């Protein structure tokens, strides 16, 4: 009945502004969480993990799910998309957490691909090939929303992890286009394969066909850096309306609200940083604001509670601390996440310019 939306620059569940304080799963298993029967061997840990969200006093994980095409989605020979997996589970799979995640009160973030690494040739065609990414929207991410979408607890899909992680940076007179100066800042550090514009264009399309099979659907993209979401501090903002429209006319083909990654490289922030400015000097009021991923290991140590209270004290609607399984470099350990997830327990405070409520009541369905 109540899903949460979406409106100016806030987060809203049944009227109240919410703000998402979690984390990233990212995965139990990586590319294998769901599909090919494989949710029998990760769900219970990813279940354990929706536990420990709630009971440390928070709304949301972030989870991702294609990845790199090992489970999703399936391909024949050609390269076109036939199903969800070979298995044909995913949706069930999906379903089932999204059921547990709603009994225990938390919103999940369903990352479809992964963008910072991308090596599998289908996946890399997804971008280049129409009929290819039509085949995944007709096969693949149609039935996904389609099935999904009377769920709560599914707060957004996000299209693509770190776009920038595998763009190939170069000059265009469009200015959404032009990537003249991310080289120097290390984009295209998993491999310089897709344009701006392939990236835009993809991310259009899909975003697009989420949309029309569920209008009230909250699309997102998470990029590495701030310097790909904002117009201020001479940056660029690609993935605001104008740009993706810009790049494969489907009018609806839009993200719902904005999404920074951060990590200090060295222990310094970069200088613009989401944690050395605030929401509002990014000028990106029109759509909400959130910080996915970030890691008190790749901070400057403010503290990780003291990094929480900062997001929802600068405006940001929402803070997600990198991976929870503790796996892989700048990753935070599920004990100390859970204390940072402490610190904005029960918290409501729609007083403007501060975060929201925390502790949401989420519904069930209405069927019939
Ligand atoms: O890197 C330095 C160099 O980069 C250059 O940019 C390159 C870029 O790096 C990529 O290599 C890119 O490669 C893509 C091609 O441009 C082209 O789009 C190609 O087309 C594919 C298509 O995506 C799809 O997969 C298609 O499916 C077929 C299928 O295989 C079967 O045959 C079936 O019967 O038909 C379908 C058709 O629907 O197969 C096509 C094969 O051609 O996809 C490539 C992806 O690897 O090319 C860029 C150049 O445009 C330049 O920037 C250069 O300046 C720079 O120095
Ligand atoms: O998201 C974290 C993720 O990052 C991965 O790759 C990048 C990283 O994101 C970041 O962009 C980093 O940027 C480097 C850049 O490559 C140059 O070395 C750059 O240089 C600057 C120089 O030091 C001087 O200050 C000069 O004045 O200005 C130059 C910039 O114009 O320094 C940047 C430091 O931020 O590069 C890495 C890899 O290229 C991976 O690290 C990944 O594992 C990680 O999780
Ligand atoms: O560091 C953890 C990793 O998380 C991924 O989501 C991307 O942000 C990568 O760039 C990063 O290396």
């Amino acid at each position: 009945s109540e899903f949460l939306k979406a409106s100016g620059s806030n987060f809203y569940y049944g009227g109240q502004k919410v703000f998402l304080s979690g984390v990233n799963f990212a995965w139990r298993s990586y590319g294998s969480d769901f599909g090919n029967g494989q949710y029998a061997s990760n769900g219970p840990a990813l279940k354990d993990w929706i536990n420990k969200v709630k009971a440390s006093g928070g709304n949301t994980a972030r989870v991702w799910v294609h990845v790199e095409g090992q489970v999703s989605p399936a391909f024949d020979s050609h390269g076109f998309v036939t199903s969800t997996d070979s298995k044909k589970t995913l949706i069930n799979d999906l379903s089932d957490l999204l059921d547990y995640a709603n009994g225990q009160n938390v919103f999940l973030i369903l990352v479809l691909f992964n963008g910072a690494l991308q090596n599998n040739s289908n996946v890399q065609n997804l971008f280049w090939d129409e009929s290819k990414l039509n085949s995944y929207i007709n096969n693949a991410l149609t039935p996904m929303v389609n099935a999904l979408k009377s769920k709560p607890s599914l707060a957004a899909w996000e299209v693509l992890n770190e776009p920038e992680g595998t763009l190939q940076p170069g000059s265009d007179q469009n200015s959404c286009y032009d990537t003249s100066t991310l080289a120097a800042q290390g984009a295209g550090w998993g491999g310089k394969k897709f344009p701006m514009k392939q990236i835009l264009k993809t991310i259009n399309w899909i975003s697009s066909a989420i949309h029309n099979a569920d209008s009230k659907a909250l699309v997102t993209v998470g990029s590495w850096s701030e310097l790909t979401q904002t117009d201020s501090f001479g940056y660029r903002n690609h993935y605001k309306d104008s740009c993706l429209t810009g790049a494969g006319g489907k009018s609806n083909g839009i993200i719902n609200f904005y999404q920074m990654h951060t990590y200090s490289h060295s222990g310094k922030w970069n200088q613009n940083a989401p944690f050395k400015v605030n929401r509002w000097a990014y000028n990106v009021n029109d759509k909400p604001l959130l910080i996915g991923e970030f890691a008190s290991v790749c901070s400057q140590n403010e503290g990780i509670q003291n990094l929480y209270k900062y997001a929802y004290n600068n405006g940001y609607n929402g803070a997600l601390t990198w991976q929870f399984n503790s796996g892989g470099d700048c990753s935070d350990t599920y004990s100390n996440q859970m204390y940072g997830m402490q610190a904005l327990k029960g918290q409501n405070d729609q007083s403007g310019g501060k975060g929201g409520m925390v502790s949401v009541n989420i519904n069930h369905h209405h069927h019939h």
